[PDB]
């Protein structure tokens, strides 16, 4: 009863949703403060790229997985702007003083990769997968949750890592969040690096017309690509039309450009309407936490949203290391947490509304401003967003 010691291997049970980056990354940091964690994944099986910053890369080194950044992240050391007329430099630096003061290298990775990796080192066997949660129910003693397929399981706590469409979202919340369509779309892929484009060790992005088109190196000499197109949602548009929808989009473009797309795999590569929701200003309802896209869904304007779920699990972790007052535990998390996915949500939008031409001619300044750069400022803005994380 009230006398039980909940330090010992089996008295503390936390049931984890979702086995992405959030709910893998959650589990790893439970278990490092001494909690079991079940993982349940709602489809059967797995399945473009991420780039994971320095915030995004200690926390992962914090939770015992640093060998996978290391292993599997890109070489990037430098990052350009290009016109898209010329495909000239309108500015050009290096990221070393960025790891000098962040003290990590960034790391692009295949989300694939990355995937299988973080389910390699939690392990398979402990993920039970085609478990797709719909509701939970919390009581005095504990919370359980129901899955599709009419089973259930039952635990101390509960981490809704679920994803952008979280099904436990709106328990928590006690309403159910929209998501707002950002008004572009992207499209991303793979390609193997070739020169002929961009240095293999750097970001490049050309800019122009509201629009970008975006290389960066993961590894295995490969390249994450990606063009920004502002856009109505709900053109009739799949990778059948393709290569055509950009070729027209991106008529003019400079030459890297147009051999992007035609070195490309319209049956690999993804087009998705980017969304965001507006931020909640609640994570927590006593034994359950919203962790990643299920606390915050950002657009993917500043590569935070895979950062800031491995954000949110070391300070899951940090806040169970030495307590076992679960209310307490998660009103601490969500104080910690709160008001940075706020922040991280917002300045992505922000980002957003100035890359796509929201205000074309703020959008002109953004460019002019590219034009008489010389990294300082980029890396300024860069370091702010990096050491406001909980590592610092
Ligand atoms: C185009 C694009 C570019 C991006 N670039 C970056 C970047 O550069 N850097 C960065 O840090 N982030 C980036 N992001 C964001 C990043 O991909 C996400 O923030 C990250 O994947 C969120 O992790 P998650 O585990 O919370 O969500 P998910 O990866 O969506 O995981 C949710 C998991 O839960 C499962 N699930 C869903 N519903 C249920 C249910 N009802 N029951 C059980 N399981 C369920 C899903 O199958 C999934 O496995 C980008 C996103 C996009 C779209």
């Amino acid at each position: 009863s009230s006398g039980e010691n909940l330090y010992f291997q089996g008295h503390m049970k936390a049931i984890v949703i979702g086995a992405g980056i959030g709910g893998l990354s959650a589990a790893v940091a439970l278990k490092q403060s001494g909690i079991d964690c079940d993982v349940y994944e709602a489809v059967k099986e797995i399945k473009a790229a991420i780039s994971v910053w320095p915030n995004g890369v200690k926390c992962m080194a914090h939770l015992g997985m640093g060998d996978i950044m290391e292993t599997f992240g890109g070489p990037l050391r430098r990052m350009a702007y290009r016109d898209f007329r010329s495909g000239e430099n309108m500015t050009q630096f290096s990221l070393a003083p960025l790891i000098e003061r962040t003290g990590s290298r960034p790391c692009p990775v295949s989300r694939a990769e990355l995937q299988r990796e973080m389910l390699d080192y939690w392990g398979r066997d402990s993920v039970q997968f085609g478990k797709r949660v719909t509701r939970c129910e919390e009581d005095a003693d504990g919370v359980t949750v129901w899955f599709t397929d009419g089973s259930s399981a039952s635990g101390d706590l509960l981490i809704a890592a679920d994803g952008s469409h979280s099904a436990l979202r709106p328990w928590v919340l006690g309403f159910t969040p929209q998501r707002r369509y950002a008004g572009y779309v992207n499209w991303n892929g793979l390609v193997e690096i070739d020169e002929a484009l961009a240095p293999g060790d750097q970001w490049t992005t050309f800019v122009g017309e509201g629009k970008r088109v975006s290389l960066m190196p993961v590894s295995a000499g490969r390249f994450y690509f990606f063009f920004d197109v502002p856009l109505p949602a709900g053109l009739a548009e799949d990778r059948d039309t393709l290569r055509a929808d950009l070729s027209r989009y991106f008529a003019g473009w400079a030459p890297p450009v147009q051999k992007l797309i035609a070195a490309l795999d319209p049956q690999t590569t993804n087009r998705i309407e980017i969304h965001d929701i507006e931020p909640f200003s609640r994570l927590v309802r006593g034994r359950v936490a919203l962790l990643g896209d299920a606390g915050h869904s950002t657009t993917p304007d500043i590569g935070q949203g895979g950062c800031a779920a491995m954000e949110d699990a070391v300070v899951l972790g940090a806040v169970f290391r030495q307590t076992r007052d679960i209310a307490a535990a998660l009103r601490e998390y969500e104080a910690q947490r709160c008001d940075r996915v706020r922040d991280l949500v917002l300045k992505a939008r922000k980002r957003c509304d100035i890359t796509h031409g929201k205000d074309m001619q703020l959008t002109e300044a953004w460019y002019q401003e590219l034009r008489e750069e010389t990294g300082e400022r980029i890396i300024n803005g860069m370091c702010d967003t990096i050491l406001s994380g909980p590592l610092g």
